[PDB]
């Protein structure tokens, strides 16, 4: 397996990575909240299902509002990258990258694939990086805990922004009510962190 970054390349930053959207209505509201709060983030969106109705514009909206769009690689492949033919695996990924580049009007630079202890499948790592796409990890996921906002606050308040940074993994579908997000932003800002997109979080990686 291949190591992936699980913190930013410099201190003082919180990079939220919203993963497995877009979700009709839910994602639109998250984007509204981020815009109002003046924060930048990252959305690792899927493209394994055709975007229905007003979902399609979300891929472009995220980029236009200063966020990064990353590819959440086809979740139906999660069980095992080694289990499909190398060709099947790679062809699918390549098509998804072309699709999300199209929908977002950009060239993606990042992806979200399954992680184990800060590492991803090497075959998948190689497929992405030969295309100039870096799979990313995360420092903390609030859903790993009984009290998500409390554990977040405990971690942030115990840290020091002059030395620390965080990539925080969230899911659109789990934030249908945006109060937790609002609260997490306040907590981070009160402690002195800047909320950044993945481009800024991972500047100069390697
Ligand atoms: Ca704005
Ligand atoms: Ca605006
Ligand atoms: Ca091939
Ligand atoms: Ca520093
Ligand atoms: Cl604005
Ligand atoms: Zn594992
Ligand atoms: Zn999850």
């Amino acid at each position: 397996e291949a190591d992936v970054p699980d913190v930013c390349t410099n201190s003082g930053m919180i990079a939220i990575n919203f993963v497995d959207g877009p979700v009709r209505g839910v994602t639109d509201r998250i984007l509204n909240t981020l815009d109002e709060l003046g924060v930048k983030a990252t959305f690792s969106f899927t493209v394994n299902q055709k975007a229905v109705g007003n979902v399609g514009q979300l891929y472009r909206r995220a980029v236009e509002e200063g966020h990064n769009v990353a590819l959440r690689v086809d979740p139906s492949m999660d069980e095992g990258y080694q289990c499909l033919s190398q060709d099947a695996l790679e062809n699918n990924v390549d098509r998804e990258i072309d699709t999300i580049d199209g929908l977002s009007g950009t060239e993606i630079r990042y992806a979200a694939v399954p992680i184990c202890n800060g590492q991803v499948n090497s075959e998948m790592y190689n497929i992405l990086t030969e295309r100039g796409v870096l799979p990313v990890g995360y420092t903390f996921c609030p859903y790993d805990y009984d009290d998500p906002v409390g554990e977040f606050e405990s971690m942030i308040e115990g840290s020091d922004p002059k030395h620390h940074s965080f990539i925080i993994l969230m899911h659109d579908g789990q934030e249908a009510d945006t109060s937790r997000l609002e609260n997490m932003v306040k907590i981070g800002k009160d402690k002195g962190y800047r909320f950044v997109n993945m481009d800024e979080c991972l500047q100069g990686y390697k």
